[PDB]
């Protein structure tokens, strides 16, 4: 088959679609509509969906994987949307998860949990003990967080703040455990401000600004650069080096929203200081 895109077989059964852009989609078909097991991949070989369809709407328990390694899994609603009471955002280690109430893939109330096993397609989670509820809480131009002192579950296991070993750098960010290359370790969340705002005020104030996109800049200003005032995320604590063990990369966070992460470039040691090359 060929439309300027591409499709594979006669009536129905199990076929593959490919878009004007390289990305595949493996579906099982029934009368030309999708019904059954599907898996879609990225223009780059990356699994971005696994799960199933019924009358061309996503059905059942489906996995959506972001490029950063994080994922969303749950039984979808009648419209195929990630809305329900038993949905989870799962972190890049594929084990820590925030389970619970989500609207449209957005988190209303997520409880710390662990994904013990995918038995079939379905996954089994188990709640972790503790009072901790997490909520979608994107920061604004003036509110860095609705709960500045609730740490991020994933971060508090892989990293910590302490005196820098670098010459005169105040504090730094340390790895807590040994990790191999390409590992997310910490989140860089702050108030969202505009490039012009950052370009026009005294520059002596952009020590913690980090550009998100062509329109937005994340900053960790005011007194939130002190951990007794803010510790939700710890990214703004990594110091600079010309030969870093880490890189800034994009991240889709369930509490923070579109932000950056600190990801490792090589294996790193427990207790090793984490660095990135500032300014890209
Ligand atoms: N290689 C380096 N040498 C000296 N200061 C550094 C540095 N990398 C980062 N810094 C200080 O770290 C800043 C980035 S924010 C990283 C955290 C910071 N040192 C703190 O104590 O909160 C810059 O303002 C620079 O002053």
């Amino acid at each position: 088959t060929l439309e300027g895109y591409y499709v594979d077989d006669a009536l129905q059964g199990q076929g593959v679609y490919t878009y004007e852009d390289g990305g595949v989609l493996q579906g099982t078909y029934v009368d030309g509509e999708l019904n059954g097991p599907a898996q879609e991949y990225d223009t780059d070989g990356r699994l971005i969906f696994k799960g199933q369809y019924k009358d061309n709407i996503r059905h059942g328990v489906c996995w959506i994987y972001y490029p950063d390694g994080g994922s969303l899994v749950g039984e979808v609603n009648e419209d195929g949307e990630m809305t329900g009471e038993k949905i989870a955002y799962v972190y890049p280690d594929e084990r820590t998860a925030l389970y619970g109430k989500f609207i449209d893939g957005e988190m209303i109330e997520g409880k710390l949990a662990t994904l013990m096993s995918t038995e079939e397609g379905r996954p089994h989670f188990e709640l972790m003990p503790g009072n901790s509820v997490y909520h979608f809480d994107k920061s604004t131009s003036s509110c860095i967080s609705t709960n500045a002192l609730l740490p991020d579950p994933y971060e508090s296991e892989r990293v910590y703040v302490a005196e820098s070993l670098i010459s005169s750098a105040g504090e730094g960010l340390f790895s807590k455990v040994a990790v191999g290359p390409n590992t997310v370790m910490s989140f860089y969340n702050g108030v969202r401000i505009t490039h012009q705002e950052v370009d026009s005020r005294d520059w002596a104030l952009n020590g913690n600004t980090l550009s998100l996109d062509e329109e937005t800049v994340i900053d960790v200003p005011e007194p939130y650069n002190h951990v007794s005032k803010y510790c939700a995320s710890l990214g703004h604590k990594a110091n600079h080096s010309f030969t870093p063990n880490c890189i800034y990369d994009m991240f889709v966070h369930p509490r923070f929203g579109p932000i950056k992460c600190i990801r490792t470039l090589r294996a790193v040691e427990a207790d090793e200081e984490l660095t990135v090359a500032y300014g890209y």
